[PDB]
């Protein structure tokens, strides 16, 4: 029906119906022209010719290991690589937004209405006859069948890379702020309406919610002491809405700033971690500023937070996840003389991806215990009764599994890799090779190039049959990883874009905010500058226990 | 009390208190070092000594005609002047915003709550000693005799730049989309969430009173016959809420997107031009897009209407206001290779230097009638009796006041220019010299030099005695004007910045906004490019009568 159905425009140029049954792309500013966007310009067949694969690239940051370690040390040196990081990933973001799951064309409504997830893709058109456009059957592969075959656990795979449950708890802990569906409009609408990260996952997503966490005196957020140490309040205490089972004791419902984050001890860990990490910056700042009230001690703890967590996440998480020998690192001031938009909207896409639930074991080990998922869900007094130094010591220790490779979900939460299928479904998501090409990479030309292997492969060509017609989501979790890594390409090359617009297109990061009066000074600037994950456990754990996204 | 109160920190570094009784200056990026970020860095004093006032630089906007028509011929040229002002003017702007009424520090909460109104200079604190931070009386001079004094209008003053009414209602229409102040919640707050140009005015603000403004056919807005002429619909067959006295019969409460734009047939009379325009690019759209459907019909226009003001707004409004003999330019194109922060946020100051209350005449003319206030507020069958053809003939006759040079408030409106000082206070603004130094004008160092004159200088000075005590809004209404022109040095300087972020901020100047298919192709494309406030009234008004921003 529509024309535009086949996705018939490449290289990023827009598609419009100019009747019922023709189209016409917009080649502005893509570098292609012709009927379809595919005739290079002479300087576009330079920049094809002389642009490395990924892959080639992935090789040389995870080799010569000799040379990375000049160039770390160098800091003019490694600035200029760190800002070409920076750049180059950004421009595939789409900023201001553009699409989301109602609007395949932009409008006012998909910019300016923030309950929306953006999208990097247009949805296919509700009148295309197959569900990827014009390709396929009228119908895709059965969802339960696709998980049972490719998807479910058999034995479990451990990252090769080595990351552990403090890595696994801190993703999740750390994505949460900003993914967060809301069931009530539908999958692709988000209650998360900083689009960032803006720690609503500590102080509340709104003014009145932020309140009732609050002391009101020093700056601080209110807690509780249990058996000598610092925990959350309780919902009893301070009126916040919390998602608890209903036989939870009252003294058990922990009240934070994100209402699921009673749903895992592992969750509860990180925002007990990050309570006394705000407290501790309030007495920090209180000493500098005696004459500071309660409301400037408050504010300035939370954008003191807000830059520790992007310098974690940059200079230890990603740090991890790349496996790189070259030394990431936040430095806001590498795009003052950039073109950058310092603001961020996040892409339903871009939550897809962060479905890393293969990450989770199939017992959690906490000291000499190992929990199965129901002993584990929804179980506070787990972290009572061991304590966050225990907590630290046995997730600091306990492997991860591998997300890429396939066949590693655990059947725990079947029900939650089924959905993702569904859903992306039910917003219309274009093929996996539509979003290989939106980023840059070539498409996939068979099932065995995309899993590197034989067995999933052949059941995905009998279930998928036409290889432009395999879905983003069950791609990602078996694709061939790359060398010993815990991802393969289409995950690290569509997710490392969203990833760095989100941490430094925060106000924060921008010239007039990054400067040390913003922080209360040099001393609550230097907290954000030296910020780590090992400083951040030893700083609030009892005993400093030592801590690491690997285990060692 | 507080001492960052006497605002010690020049040249845009920012204090804050590290005791009770001392201060430190954040010098950061300013050029500038020192306690107080007064030391000039080197290529600091190269610059100084090399920039031009602005004064200077607008006598030569406005003379040397005959290079001016040269370089507006060539568009190599012409672009590149209007890139250099388009650049140079948004630096002045703080993007993302900093503070608010409320927030004297940047904080999370003031980048994130957008019911505020931003502020170009932090409030004075509230236990500064007196009203302006350490300098003058504890209290500020009376405002009614501030009014009655200096602003007042005893004889029309008429505008020698020539505005007439087509102006004056274009620019309150205009202004009204995001001049929306919240008084539910006081002077510092709008609902204008949207903050800048989003048409709010024509569609609404919600997506609710947008749709029951829309007709749901052909993507047009719903509209009344009356007298063979359109019209806007009414309160009863939309319902949606007006702001109307009890008396108004209901066949007249016309409903429009702005809840006020019944108070003046003049804002009735846009409101009805823009509803035409939205309908008959309705009726283009359609004629290209046989087989588009009414939701995208609606949207492509809306963008299609924003692009149009955009356009309107800098090349007749501002080129009428401007005086300049080179031709400004509406062109998204410059600004792709600059750096630039496609967002804005409405400021508080902007705000109060866009009361431009000395344009209204003492009579509005219309045909052969003239109405007083009391006769023409909330009488829109002042708009059914003449019609809009001989409401845009008679209002480009009328001559429009001055607003610079003193005392041309019309008596009419007393209250309103009361309001304007006593909530200046109230918002805690710093003074007028704070927001000169602010822009990079040289503070004023009389009432005299102010002024230009000596009768209202003396009065001044009787009742503020130190000219660093003078407010912001008396004395952009008291300005010497620049020679024969309707502005004040301060009004231009302040406001410009302000104006054309607001308006190249936009999304749909972005470049993944700014082409054809975002406006249907180029024939959506086309109508932007070649708007005018002539062509707007010839397509819409019956009869295509002339019209202009400036009597003939
Ligand atoms: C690997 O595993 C990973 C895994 C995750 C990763 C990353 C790396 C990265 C680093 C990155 O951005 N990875 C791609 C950029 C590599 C190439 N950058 S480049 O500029 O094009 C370039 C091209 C050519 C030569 C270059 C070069 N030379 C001189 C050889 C030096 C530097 C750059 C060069 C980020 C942010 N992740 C995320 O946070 C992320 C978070 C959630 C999700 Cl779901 C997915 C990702
Ligand atoms: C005048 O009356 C007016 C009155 C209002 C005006 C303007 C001019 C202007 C044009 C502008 O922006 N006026 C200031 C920029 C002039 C200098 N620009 S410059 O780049 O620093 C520069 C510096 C040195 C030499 C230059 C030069 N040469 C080669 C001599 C050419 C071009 C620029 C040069 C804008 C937008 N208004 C507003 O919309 C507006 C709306 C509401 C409010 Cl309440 C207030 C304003
Ligand atoms: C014991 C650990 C975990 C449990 C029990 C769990 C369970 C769930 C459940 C039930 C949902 C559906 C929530 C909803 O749709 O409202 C969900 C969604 C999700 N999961 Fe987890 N998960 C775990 C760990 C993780 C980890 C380690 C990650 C990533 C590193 C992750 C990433 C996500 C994301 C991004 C969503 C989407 C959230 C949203 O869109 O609001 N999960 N998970
Ligand atoms: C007959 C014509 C006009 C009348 C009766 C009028 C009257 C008023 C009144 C009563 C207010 C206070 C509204 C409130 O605070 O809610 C106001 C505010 C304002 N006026 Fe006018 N005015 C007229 C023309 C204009 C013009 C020509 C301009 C500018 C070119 C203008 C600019 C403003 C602005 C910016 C505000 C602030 C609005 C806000 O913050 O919500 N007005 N006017
Ligand atoms: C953002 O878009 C959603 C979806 O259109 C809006 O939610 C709809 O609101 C209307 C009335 O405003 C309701 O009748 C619908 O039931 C809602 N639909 C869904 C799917 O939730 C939402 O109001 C918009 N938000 C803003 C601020 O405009
Ligand atoms: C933006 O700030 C305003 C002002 O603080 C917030 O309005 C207050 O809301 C609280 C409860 O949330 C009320 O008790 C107060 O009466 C309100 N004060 C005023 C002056 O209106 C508003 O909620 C904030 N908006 C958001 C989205 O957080
Ligand atoms: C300057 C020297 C550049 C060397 C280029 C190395 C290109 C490596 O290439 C990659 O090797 C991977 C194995 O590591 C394979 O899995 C990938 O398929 C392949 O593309
Ligand atoms: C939920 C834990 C696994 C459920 C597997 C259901 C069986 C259907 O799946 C089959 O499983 C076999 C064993 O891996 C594979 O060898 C086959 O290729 C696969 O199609
Ligand atoms: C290259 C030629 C430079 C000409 C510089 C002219 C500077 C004019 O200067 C200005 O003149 C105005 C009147 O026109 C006065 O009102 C201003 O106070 C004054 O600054
Ligand atoms: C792409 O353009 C070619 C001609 O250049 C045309 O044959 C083809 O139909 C177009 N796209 C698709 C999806 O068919
Ligand atoms: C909760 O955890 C405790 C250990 O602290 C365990 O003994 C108990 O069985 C768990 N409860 C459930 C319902 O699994
Ligand atoms: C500015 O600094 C000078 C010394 O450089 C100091 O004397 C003065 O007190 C400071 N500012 C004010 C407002 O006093
Ligand atoms: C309304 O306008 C009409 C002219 O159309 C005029 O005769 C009438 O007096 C006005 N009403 C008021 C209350 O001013």
């Amino acid at each position: 029906a529509n024309p535009c159905c086949s996705n018939p425009c490449q290289n990023r140029g827009e598609c419009m119906s100019t009747g019922f049954d023709q189209y016409k792309c917009d080649c502005t500013r893509t570098g292609f022209y012709g009927e379809n966007c595919t005739t290079p310009e002479f300087l576009t067949r330079i920049k094809l010719l002389l642009k490395p694969t990924p892959n080639t690239v992935h090789y040389i940051l995870t080799h010569f290991k000799g040379v990375w370690n000049i160039v770390n040390n160098i800091p003019f040196l490694r600035s200029l690589i760190m800002k070409y990081v920076l750049t180059s990933r950004s421009y595939l973001i789409d900023s201001p937004p553009t699409y989301n799951v109602h609007y395949g064309y932009k409008s006012w409504e998909a910019f300016s209405n923030l309950s929306y997830y953006t999208r990097a893709l247009p949805p296919v058109a509700d009148d295309c006859p197959t569900p990827m456009g014009v390709k396929g059957n009228k119908e895709l592969p059965d969802s339960k069948e696709v998980l049972e075959k490719v998807l479910l656990r058999r034995e479990f795979i451990p990252d090769p890379q080595g990351s552990n449950m403090m890595f696994a708890f801190f993703a999740q802990h750390f994505t949460h702020q900003f993914f967060k569906t809301d069931h009530k409009r539908g999958p692709g609408f988000t209650r998360g309406l900083g689009h960032g990260v803006d720690l609503n996952h500590i102080y509340g997503e709104t003014l009145d919610r932020q309140h009732k966490l609050r002391l009101f005196k020093d700056g601080k957020l209110k807690y509780q002491v249990i058996g000598g140490e610092v925990y959350p309040p309780t919902v009893k205490d301070t009126q916040v809405e919390m998602i608890y089972p209903p036989h939870i004791p009252e003294n058990l419902q922990f009240a934070v700033g994100q209402e699921v984050f009673g749903l895992v001890p592992g969750l509860m860990m990180y925002a007990t971690i990050w309570l006394r990490e705000h407290n501790r910056v309030c007495d920090i700042l209180k000493q500098e500023h005696p004459e500071w009230g309660d409301e400037q001690l408050f504010q300035t703890s939370r954008l003191i937070l807000i830059g520790e967590t992007i310098k974690i996440v940059i200079e230890d998480y990603v740090q991890h996840l790349s496996g790189y020998h070259f030394k990431l690192k936040f430095d806001p001031e590498l795009l003052f003389n950039q073109q950058f938009q310092y603001q961020n909207r996040i892409a339903s896409e871009f939550n897809t991806l962060y479905h890393w639930h293969p990450l989770l074991p199939d017992t959690f080990n906490i000291e000499d215990q190992e929990y199965s998922f129901k002993q584990f869900l929804y179980n506070n007094s787990i972290l009572l009764e061991h304590g966050l130094t225990q907590f630290v010591e046995s997730f600091t220790r306990q492997i991860a599994g591998r997300v890429a490779g396939g066949r590693n979900v655990p059947i725990a939460v079947q029900a939650v890799a089924k959905a993702s299928i569904d859903q992306s479904r039910e917003m219309k998501y274009q093929s996996l090779n539509e979003y290989r090409k939106r980023f840059s990479l070539k498409p996939y030309t068979s099932f065995e190039e995309l899993t590197g292997e034989k067995e999933m492969a052949a059941e995905l060509k009998a279930l998928y049959s036409d290889i432009d017609v395999m879905e983003l989501y069950p791609a990602l979790l078996v694709e061939k990883p790359r060398p010993d890594a815990i991802f393969g390409e289409t995950m690290v090359e569509l997710g490392a874009p969203f990833s760095l617009k989100g941490l430094m297109g925060n106000p924060i990061c921008s010239p007039q905010y990054w400067k040390p009066s913003t922080f209360g000074g040099e001393v609550g600037f230097k907290i954000i500058n030296t910020a780590s994950i090992q400083s951040l456990i030893c700083n609030n754990v009892k005993g400093c226990p030592f801590t690491s996204f690997n285990v060692q």
